[PDB]
């Protein structure tokens, strides 16, 4: 069928919509090229709706069932727990979008009478109406990038506040332990990136002749079909479940997750999805699964040898032994007519690797630096291109979520990261006086409340003292910064290393945790190296469900 029928109304945005980066001297002095950097708006959603609008072929074959079933086998091990209105208030994030029926994120989360009341009727009418479509917002959305040699806006679907803490009471214990019990070490989402690292260079060490590929399905939530839902409902139902929390799974299916209306922001009938929507709480957990059923089923079909895989939501990536450069391009492209046969054909032509370095997935890939010691130790990084373009962004507005505090912590052995982000923000906070305010930062989704002064216990915890030591990074590292830089206006290595000790400096005359950031954060910018010893905070830290699922599109705040 149709993944999206129109009516002609048009996708409107809800206030005026900034697209260009704002002349601030505080963002002008991280980069200087402002006119490369854009925000996209509502005024490129047609681009986007002609892209996502597209009749879906699939044809499911005997490798597809049995891969299911035996997915299924391992979801029956599941006991999922049904959430309180309360425990589902508290995990919707402060600034979640109001309500149209009378209270806002704030009154949810202080449960106030009127939002836990009609969160209340909600939940009844999902356990008395098995068929009535929910309404649903799309909205473009707005997100920063740089010029290329522009993007349009993507679309983001989302039901009413009220249904999304019922979501929450009915999945959200699901969506968050049944994707490792079914796939393994497959799931992605359980791993720090230090541990996604590790499992990448365990799987391409472990095979005699490794060959790798990353594969990119072209609008992948357009391409799910009302099969491909329900098949993950079937998976949801193997769970043992409370009874009304498996009717409001059934019925959610039915009603908000295999299709539904589509409003605009003036309230005006839009049209018709009639695939996945990438503002529900199943989301993450819905394409996972779809993702890894489809793969590895593929994988079968196209003879692979020893496949790994590891998947993150609509990401994919797979390690094999490979069978001679020939055989090789042969299996993946076998292995695509089959992705294709299960609706899921390829967005960038997918291509074998033979270098770990050069597989991208999630956006990132893995490198390698040395530790103070001249020890090998790999790390994540990406291209820092869009980082930077957000920072900067970030830097010149007030944004509810800061896109440079997640980088700084999950890029934190990156030379870009420690050179430019830790710089550049600890050296205007600390100018502001806010070194000790919390922010609001998202890790797979999820928001979380951080304070800058605890980042050298999170940076130790999740990735190891050596964060604060590496130093001759890759050739290809360098380069890719290096080009970064100069495209973008970015200052370069010299004005952040003078830049960097004379925050330094500052951190340390303060004293307390800030002195702390001065002496791990911004050793490299001195030399005379300080002797870095383990944080006795990072001892007593407890970051375990940063990294148990993902959840982007489900709307939750972790705290
Ligand atoms: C956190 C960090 C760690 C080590 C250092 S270093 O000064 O000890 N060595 C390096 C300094 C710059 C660099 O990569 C660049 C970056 C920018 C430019 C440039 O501005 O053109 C040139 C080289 C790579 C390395 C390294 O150890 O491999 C600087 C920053
Ligand atoms: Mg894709």
């Amino acid at each position: 069928s149709m993944s999206y029928t129109w009516t002609g109304a048009l996708i409107t945005p809800c206030a005026a919509e900034e697209s260009k980066l704002p002349i601030n001297p505080l963002s002008n002095s991280l980069l200087r090229h402002h006119n490369m950097v854009y925000a996209t708006t509502s005024r490129s959603a047609s681009l986007r709706q002609k892209k996502v609008t597209f009749d879906r072929l699939q044809v499911l074959d005997d490798h597809y069932r049995d891969v299911l079933k035996e997915m299924k086998a391992k979801a029956s091990t599941v006991k999922a727990k049904l959430l309180s209105i309360e425990e589902a208030c508290k995990l919707t994030p402060p600034h979640s979008a109001k309500s149209k029926f009378g209270y806002g994120a704030k009154d949810v989360r202080n449960l106030s009478s009127r939002a836990v009341n009609h969160i209340r009727s909600v939940w009844e009418d999902l356990l008395e109406d098995t068929e009535t479509p929910i309404d649903t917002t799309i909205m473009a959305k707005s997100e920063v990038f740089c010029v290329q040699p522009r993007k349009p806006a993507r679309l983001i679907v989302f039901p009413d506040l009220g249904v999304r803490v019922c979501e929450k009471m009915a999945l959200y214990d699901v969506v968050s332990t049944l994707p490792q019990a079914v796939m393994g070490s497959s799931y992605g989402f359980q791993y720090s990136p230090k541990q996604r690292v590790e499992f990448l260079v365990n799987t391409w060490k472990s095979k005699k002749c490794p060959m790798g590929f990353s594969y990119d399905t072209r609008c992948f939530d357009s391409t799910v079909t009302e099969s491909d839902i329900r098949v993950e409902e079937s998976i949801y139902q193997c769970c043992d479940l409370a009874p009304e929390a498996r009717q409001a799974i059934r019925s959610l299916t039915e009603r908000l997750y295999i299709g539904g209306p589509l409003t605009n922001s003036k309230g005006q009938n839009c049209g018709y999805r009639r695939c996945r929507a990438s503002g529900v709480l199943t989301t993450s957990c819905g394409n996972t699964l779809t993702c890894y059923l489809k793969a590895t089923a593929a994988c079968r079909a196209a003879k692979l040898q020893d496949c790994t895989m590891l998947v993150n939501g609509d990401d994919l990536v797979v390690i094999c032994e490979s069978a001679g450069t020939q055989e090789d391009a042969a299996a993946l492209r076998a292995f695509t007519e089959a992705m294709t046969r299960y609706s899921a054909p390829p967005g960038d032509p997918p291509q074998p690797e033979y270098d770990l370095e050069l597989i991208t997935s999630c956006s990132s890939n893995v490198s390698v630096a040395h530790d103070a010691s001249g020890k090998r130790v790999y790390y994540l990084t990406r291209d820092p291109t869009t980082p930077l373009a957000r920072a900067a962004w970030e830097t010149a507005r007030h944004t509810p979520i800061n896109s440079w505090l997640g980088n700084i912590i999950m890029y934190a052995p990156t030379l870009w990261a420690r050179m430019i982000l830790m710089t550049h923000f600890f050296s205007i906070l600390l100018a502001q006086e806010q070194l000790e305010k919390a922010l609001d930062c998202q890790i797979y989704g999820a928001c979380y409340s951080i304070e800058p002064l605890d980042l050298p216990q999170i940076i130790e915890r999740l990735h190891g003292l050596s964060a604060f030591t590496l130093h001759s990074y890759s050739p290809g590292e360098i380069n890719r910064v290096a080009s970064c830089l100069r495209k973008l206006g970015v200052p370069p290595l010299r004005t952040w290393r003078h830049r960097a000790r004379s925050v330094r400096a500052k951190l340390l005359s303060q004293g307390g945790r800030a002195a702390t950031c001065g002496r791990y954060l911004f050793n490299w910018a001195v030399r005379t190296k300080l002797k870095l010893t383990p944080i006795p905070a990072a001892s007593q830290l407890d970051l375990s469900g940063w990294f148990v699922a993902g959840y982007s599109g489900g709307d939750i705040y972790h705290s």
